[PDB]
């Protein structure tokens, strides 16, 4: 009955993220490891279940500890009931759960049954029902000598196998439902991806502290399950463009432009979006080419145009922008018009590399109120963690613009996330940068569900990488996991 | 005849205060652990006894002593008769009792039964009748024969389970006025908590030596079981304010003030309190505003004033104080007046930042007499441990006053302790400062039941604190517990 | 497989929230009492549920009434299935469910079973899965006007016990974050509380009409769920304290102060709060002491200062406030300053006792727009009751300011509600004022979930209470509760 | 444990929506029939479940496919899992499921069991938890090898009976607010029903092409389950009337009118409605009478007036409209006024019978802005099917207006649908026009749940109707049902 290959039933395989470390710096009460029970703990089962509809049965978990006979310290493994919060658990309270105490001096592996507890006959794959969790916590601290400057840290690995009662229910076609679609990151190299906040190819990767300013970008924001945030869009050729009608302002060289949708349709200000899609999200002076499709004499138009993101008349939310040109009067109202950006310029009365402040969001509503429905601010929370920016150089036509432009996610990544709406099985995913020429790993980074990348490094540092390197997805883990220093 | 859940009777769980430590700093013969028999030895039983009125039966206790292989020592466990005092008990006299001696390197848990020895059917939960007491003493000092500069503190665990004959007698509701409400600490972070010696919000924490001065503040003192000492009072506002009758002294700007009661009555000099509640307990000049309400027309009159706590005339205990101001008129002698402090001032001729003298208690009776009913002095009792002060910056108005102010307990903590009269099962409560977003512990501090906090550190040191950190209670330990260094 | 105390299965105890009243104002068809089937309706079972994770069984419910022999009418109790709408249920249709009809004149109690029906093996404690709901409603119109006077209130009491098949499933430690903690009220006396909208102690309680003026304070607002509303802080020291930069205005004694933060950080005008935390909530002139503390020299010379809220120069939302003082030169603009409130004063050129208008909200953003993100207004709904204000008096310095000040909740109550974060089982909780010397209850009041207190009384009145009385929480009741007359 | 009548368990009856058709016009792979398991599959069970709260058990279904001997084709029946979506399911993926393939020429009924697959004891009647779904798909297109110009549409029947284990759980009264009140159509004949776009009684029915214009009326729109869309309102009188305040414009006869609410209040511009309820939705000049009641003496003043819906000033959404009259006086600006339409007028200079433009929606916001919240457009989805309009003749007053007016639904039908919120079990309801005195059927029409009627006809055609004819509901069918030609 729905027989699984006996090799699976008679062998152990590693859980996707079932590895952790115990260091002398750790204090009692810290949650070392935490994982829910389910088919995801076994990659073979996690792929086989994609063809089935429901599962029911427990697991058997094996714990492997790397230690010798000159160390002391005890770890406790407990099974938490399905609906019970684990935040703030005192180290004394965890012993009240069904628990097993392991010494770091052990050589043999530790076997732990984990039966499934439920109030229904079986679970559904799409139900996402709560399940029994397994948590490993440091009980008695680690006491051991250090080998000079290197601290002795014990390693632990977790393997899982299905119990004899584990079985699937009903058979379904494998590739119609996306709920069980596995997560995958594109394998394009860094030098080929495109910056999301401006139509410029990417240049390199940057790391550094971000506590001196508020990092709240509005472009390239998308959760890993395929949900767009802020004003992020898909097409990379509309990042900083404006489409709509134009009207000259008498007495000057200025034009008031009324925005229209990307399909040249009406735009509704009541939409719960901070600005129409493709609105720039950085204060500065943008130079581009303005082209109109005119009838009568001819459609051949196009002049150099300038947009002031900091002007009080810059109200993309209300549907009106101001354009500065060099011709007194050459356009007319009533024809479709589009603006194509070409670069960023500077004002001669301001400080160098001070106008294109990429971290300062222009007031989308002008002066009548404040911007609304903004994308959530992004900032690291764990110690020793710094954001990984995709950095590109912005060409300038005049002055000395701050050419460094940083994106949290490239346009290809957000497009791929939107296309493949793979649900997230935890709160973060472990990504390591792999060089295919030699197979080595340059560094490991965490990809949060909110759509940003963090690394373990301190201070500014420009990453040096081989051209052929690319990112590869490893496994879903929770925030407890830590990364070795780069 | 009630029945306990069969799971409790068959498994071992950790008592709340069930962990202790053995350190080289411990002298032989010290009482390492002490616990009376009762429901408090098991969290499940300590929670279930709230619904019952009596108990009868013994216990089974395991001790986990997983120490390092390089240590050496001997620990003795003994049982004490019910009425037998243990104030001055010595190791030989301990060995007179039924005893078991165990190594520090023991791997297997040490199992001990505790039959209940009593002269009646069963004990009363609401009473305090003595019963069998279990004591663990350091029979032999701990020494390590390991190469390298290391300290092998041995952490030992205690687990308890009820004997098969354990049972409860009568059923009562879990009301308020009972041995209930287990001790807890407010989850408020440091920033919002307000100072107890002056109406000023806190900004930081400090630790440092205290041998060069006598630390004996009178405000913000409260035992952990809900007892107020000295001049501590609940209201955060009535901390250094005065209210009463004012009389003008001819020929000078000074005024003589007869103190009123807390709300409107007259002060009682016979009260067993060193001073009217809300009297400052530091020698210096305090600046404030005298406010008087005239019932003739409802007009409110406010004048600047200064009070010299170090003056001879400053006698709050006798019910008469002296105020210094700049205007020697515009004040009636038949109306109630209030004094609201604003800051602290100092004489520029005197030593800068040396006049406030935060750790000097002004005499409440002037030259005649002395302070009588004072709070006990606070000093550390264990080597290498220093007090923890909650530091704020009291504002100044002239010169360079010593704005650095320290308080032992924030007003929120004393308010919570008074509101919830939680009984104390031991002398020390372990508090761990934790970061909720990270799960790690910044440091470990001991909260003595007398109402102060001690840490393990040497020399002055300004604490570094995450914004979201808060104190968490873990266990009950005695005075001889050793803390892990920061 | 588990067992509970045999005494519980053989006795009836009162359900914590099982008290309700019937009055002639109530008409047939209105729902009077409603309760889900859970362990929380039995105190011993409620206590045990904190130790276990899953209940699985029914109950036996007993009903006791208290009626005089003049009153007449029937009350119907019924059980509603797990997923059945109860809106619009006529008194005729409700009889089709399992039901009991109890006469108001019935001395003896009446019994009713509550067998649990479900499609699951057992329920979860931290979940909202629908269960059988016991309802109690009027069957025939009540007629008691002849008896006694006022509005004869007939009382009810509901007792419960577990069925023989009731049993728990999993054993878990009782943790603080369980989200099952019962709601509680601080036992602090009224005289030691702190006013939530000014740093002065409380003195008395007040009741009076509220229809002549709009009640919408922004201070002292906090729901029973621990969510802070409007512009409320935790520390009662920063109630009306401003901290930030100061700039002198040449030619006069006025100063312009730019607020930074409560932690001397950069101000954030993009926050959704109506005004910076700790701003005054009334229109009036406030007198205090402004102190400047130079870092290098500690030039801490205090100066008398006044701030006039409601004027065109009072724009806390934008980040600018005007101070009026006596010395226009003895202040350095390069150092931050703070303002310490002392009292309020009244302009003598106006009518006496008119300057402080607590209810009126000053324009936080001056002439540039109307205030936004305000706390919801508070007004009683059940006819025959009035709001209960915690009343104090501020000190005065000049003029004849209005001494009266009212706050909806004391600061200690707000702090306790924020700390506890106890979930609310209904919209109204019943609180009785209790004298601890003898244990007698003085009066009853209803604490709404929105964060205000109501008591049944008409006309202005100052409550007379012993100095050592304190509030106590008893149960959760619906809006149809007929509150007993206060009478003190 | 209740018992069903033994007659039901032993005999087969036809489900309400239990008939479908196979036609040469059907493309392969289309979902011919779809039905979830439940009481709805049997009229007796669908009536008995009104008294109960839950059910559990399977069904047995016969399919009658008595087709002609000259046809050819294959139909596949498959069972779908509970949580399995069927939005984009293809025939191969259907064959992945348990399947049975039957001919169109089959004589014996095809018998299929449907066991209930569930993860709990029983389902809730008031809920919408997914269960086993049965789908019949056209595996092979239908072709006929018969001489002669004929179309052999094959009508197929479905009968259901409950399995022996079918049972109900709990007993509840059949109240109003429940899954009750089976759908029904008023038995009123065509003549008495009144128009929804104007207060004029109907006279005829029409069918015709709709590809030359966009059919999107805003009045008389209502889904079959009791939801009002656009500006549809219940009252047959307040259909094109206005009420509010009037102001005179100096120098001209035009008046500016501020709209009031439905009864007396002020209009709310923030409402999620395109215009005040009862606003006309066709571009043209409407003639009516303005009536004003003077509270000074009770006098009533009535004047002729004309409103130009196509004018720029006609902005009902903004709360201001413009009226044109012949007398520029005799109207006060401080009293409520009502506008009662009488007919439609047109400019004789313009094209005759071309100004009313019944299928053109006037802009509710004038030149500025656009219509925002509109009802979905109506267009046929099956080849050879045309909309059915209820035609009336709106009166005129001058010139030759296009008096021909069409409405999708009469006001009685929308009133009945709103009054009785009957849930819909499918997307299409079959309505047959019948003659009660004869018993024959004049024609067959489909009533889409979006609130429109479609028939099978080509080209313009005026319906011929007996005086006593009325619409009768028969069954529920999906979108792909083919109708018998008139």
């Amino acid at each position: 009955q729905n027989v699984i290959d006996p090799w699976i039933r008679n062998n152990f395989v590693q859980a996707p993220g079932g590895e952790f470390t115990v260091s002398p710096r750790n204090a009692p009460g810290e949650i070392l490891w935490s994982a829910p029970l389910g088919p995801d703990l076994n990659p073979y089962l996690s792929h086989l279940a994609r063809m089935y509809n429901g599962y029911a049965g427990g697991f058997e978990v094996q714990v492997i500890l790397a230690g010798n006979a000159f160390t002391a310290g005890k770890i406790i493994f407990a099974a938490v009931p399905p609906n019970f919060p684990t935040e703030g658990l005192s180290p004394s309270q965890v012993t009240m759960f069904p628990h097993i105490i392991v010494d770091v001096r052990q050589l043999e592996p530790v076997l732990i049954p984990l039966p499934d507890v439920r109030n229904n006959f079986y679970h559904y794959n799409q139900s996402n029902d709560p399940t029994i969790k397994l948590i490993a916590m440091l009980y008695t601290p680690l006491r051991a000598n250090n080998a000079g400057d290197d601290v002795f840290t014990v390693s632990c690995r977790v393997l899982t196998r299905p119990s004899p009662d584990f079985d699937f229910i009903f058979l379904v076609p494998p590739t119609v439902e996306s709920r069980t679609k596995p997560f995958t990151v594109p394998i394009l190299t860094v030098e080929e991806m495109t910056n999301s906040r401006f139509p410029i190819p990417l240049e390199k990767l940057f790391t550094g502290p971000s506590g001196a300013f508020v990092v709240q970008p509005q472009n390239g924001r998308c959760t890993t399950d395929g949900v767009l945030l802020g004003t992020t869009q898909l097409s990379p050729v509309n990042i900083c463009t404006f489409r709509g009608d134009v009207t000259h302002i008498a007495g000057t060289h200025d034009y008031t432009m009324n925005l229209a949708s990307q399909n040249w349709n009406n735009y509704d200000p009541t939409e719960e979006i901070p600005a129409p899609l493709g609105t720039p999200d950085f204060v500065g002076k943008i130079q581009g080419v303005l082209t109109q499709t005119t009838r009568g004499d001819g459609s051949t138009r196009g002049h150099k145009a300038t947009v002031s993101t900091g002007s009080v008349h810059f109200t993309p939310k209300l549907g009106s922008v101001q354009f500065t040109t060099d011709t007194n009067n050459d356009l007319e109202t009533g024809q479709n018009t589009k603006f194509t950006p070409v670069g960023v310029v500077q004002d001669g009365n301001s400080a160098h590399q001070n106008e294109p402040q990429q971290w300062v969001l222009p007031n989308y509503s002008g002066r009548t109120g404040h911007n609304v429905h903004l994308a959530p601010a992004v900032a690291p929370t764990f110690p020793g963690e710094q954001l990984l920016f995709f950095r590109s150089t912005m060409p300038g036509c005049s002055g000395y613009p701050n050419m460094n432009l940083d994106c949290l996610l490239p346009q290809e990544w957000v497009l791929h996330f939107y296309q493949e709406a793979a649900p997230a099985q935890s709160d973060v995913a472990l990504l390591r940068f792999v060089n295919p020429d030699t197979g080595r790993v340059l560094f490991e980074c965490k990809l949060h569900k909110s759509g940003y990348v963090t690394v373990a490094h301190t201070g500014p540092h420009d990453l040096v990488i081989p051209p052929n390197g690319y990112f590869r997805f490893d496994s879903w883990v929770n925030q407890f996991y830590t990364l070795a220093p780069m």
